[PDB]
């Protein structure tokens, strides 16, 4: 499996590196999901990240409009970071952006619970080949549309907690089945992130799971459910 470690890059970087070590002690591979809240101390956790081993980072540029990408472009670049757009821009910035960087190192995001809106952007990230991310899933129904709508761009995060036993079995086989979709499980309770791997152990199953970094104990402990 893969773990992903979900933070802002306000974060205390002491426990992120932790986190990353015990992950990597473990002999699996972990994902940096950095919000680029203030760009100076993304920086600083990009490269602290990179020293700890991490296997790739991805950037959630939030507020970060082109311009300000652009200054610190070389750096992504040097550091191979993939690049998540909010969706709170316009097909415009969001082209631009695109054209910086390339179609592989971006990924368009969105939650699932926009209307027509959600639609707009899955068009042109599908015309772009950007792949798309849909979070806040909960439903079977969310996944076939994002399916239907994105096609193999699809990926989805799933609300394990907030998840239905029919709709995260019947979202895990709609997985199986179409495997160059990403699947990205957000978990935080222990036995309900347990209960995922036996249930993906008989329906699917690589299995990718976002977890939270604000306290390093119960990341642990939770990093152990998953083992």
């Amino acid at each position: 499996i893969e773990i992903v470690l979900a933070v802002s890059s306000s974060v205390d970087r002491k426990d992120v590196v932790d986190i990353i070590n015990y992950i990597n002690e473990k002999g699996i591979d972990v994902w940096l999901w950095l919000d680029a809240d203030k760009v100076e101390e993304a920086i600083e956790l990009i490269e602290e990240a990179v020293k700890a081993g991490v296997k790739g980072i991805v950037l959630r540029t939030k507020k970060l409009k082109l311009e300000d990408i652009k200054k610190i472009i070389d750096i992504l670049n040097k550091y191979g970071v993939h690049l998540l757009i909010d969706t709170e821009l316009e097909e415009e910035e969001i082209r631009a952006i695109v054209d910086l960087a390339g179609p592989e190192r971006t990924t368009i995001g969105l939650k699932y619970d926009l209307g027509e809106k959600r639609e707009r952007l899955i068009r042109t990230a599908v015309e772009l080949g950007v792949r798309v991310l849909l979070t806040d899933v909960t439903d079977r129904a969310q996944a076939a549309r994002g399916l239907a709508l994105a096609g193999d761009r699809l990926e989805l995060l799933l609300d394990v907690d907030r998840t239905a036993l029919a709709d995260l079995r019947a979202t895990l086989a709609l997985a199986a089945k179409n495997p160059k979709v990403g699947l990205y499980l957000r978990v935080s309770r222990v036995d309900l992130a347990a209960r995922v791997r036996a249930v993906a152990a008989e329906v699917a199953d690589r299995l990718a799971f976002v977890l939270d970094a604000k306290n390093a104990a119960e990341a642990k402990a939770l990093i152990d459910a998953l083992l």
